[PDB]
């Protein structure tokens, strides 16, 4: 099962009209309006708020202490709905400290054991997160660049892309961008952190 | 002196008409070529410009005869090399990027974490990234001060590498946070003119943004 979670980034990112794209639908702070707007019925709204009324068909989380909104959403949908995946929409463009956040928000030890379940997701891009190990990834048909992107210091190896790495070390964050798959799959191992991948298109 | 430079990202998350902002520009990759389609004279242009369109080669030969052209090399990225070449041959106080935001999110990264090399991070301090809602500057370790950009409404501040954080007078406050890897502490604001803040190690990134007022009035 998979739950769409939108926030607050700018519609003109969105892949396509959400009514189009399946799944239950969350929404926190400007999300929600937004959802309800678009006449979806969410299944759990975030935040503090036509919205009375969606709000009785879901399951309602207010703001807490700890976490921001965006966090609280994750949280609340990995532990009450426990979807396989949760696929984030406008997370992208506006706001950068929100658009780094969202990129970001899986680096926190209790978030990072969903990382390999989040993805974020908008018209140019998909991007997913891996915990240390040995993968395998499938081009997508709309994408054209694939990259790397060491979140943590890590051994990064990619062994058949375009360009590849041979247990290459980063002391810092970097985007190893525009790479490409040869052929349909690709593979890539790494020994640490947290490892985001990104495949995109113009 | 403030050098503005012009990467590839979409032309819809520029600040404004190109041609009203003062100073030198440069263009890196795409860039040169929007600012060649806008009537921009580059004072440099970066990237690999023969194997590009015979319908457009013609025309962007002319604007790079007045461009001092700098051609990719083996070792970096063309917008790391502009960054470079600019520093090394315009004697620029400040360099604003341009185009550094929006599209593809590997570009983006890209130039948010573009200083982090040992190399390009002397050069921190002068580097400023400007879109329609954001305006980066990026620091090193020490105490600062900085005031609200009159249009913006947001302030933020991003580790981007592990450090002790301080932040005494902001709407939200930090006592030497520490942070094991890049945090973005985003929707924080400014309480009164100024803000100050201090820590002690990597590179930190302070975002002030705004909301699309325009986008948002329609929905």
């Amino acid at each position: 099962t998979i739950v769409n979670l939108l926030v607050g980034g700018p519609t003109a990112n969105y892949p396509a009209d959400l009514t189009t794209i399946p799944g239950p639908w969350v929404g926190a702070d400007r999300g929600a309006l937004r959802l309800v707007k678009r006449g979806i019925q969410p299944v759990m709204v975030v935040g503090d708020f036509t919205v009375k009324d969606a709000l009785v068909g879901a399951i309602v989380v207010k703001p807490d202490q700890d976490h921001t909104d965006t966090q609280l959403a994750i949280k609340s949908i990995f532990e009450q709905l426990q979807p396989d995946e949760v696929h984030l929409y406008g997370a992208t463009g506006g706001r950068l400290d929100h658009l780094l956040a969202n990129m970001w928000l899986v680096l926190d030890p209790v978030f990072r054991q969903w990382a390999p379940q989040i993805k974020l997701i908008d018209k140019q891009n998909s991007v997913r997160f891996f915990l240390p190990g040995d993968y395998q990834i499938t081009k997508e048909a709309d994408k054209r660049y694939l990259a790397f992107v060491p979140l943590m210091p890590m051994h990064l190896t990619l062994p058949d892309e375009k360009y590849q790495l041979d247990a290459a070390y980063n002391a810092y964050p970097i985007s190893w961008a525009s790479n490409e798959f040869s052929g349909n799959t690709g593979h890539f191992s790494f020994d640490a952190g947290v490892l985001a991948v990104i495949q995109s298109r113009d």
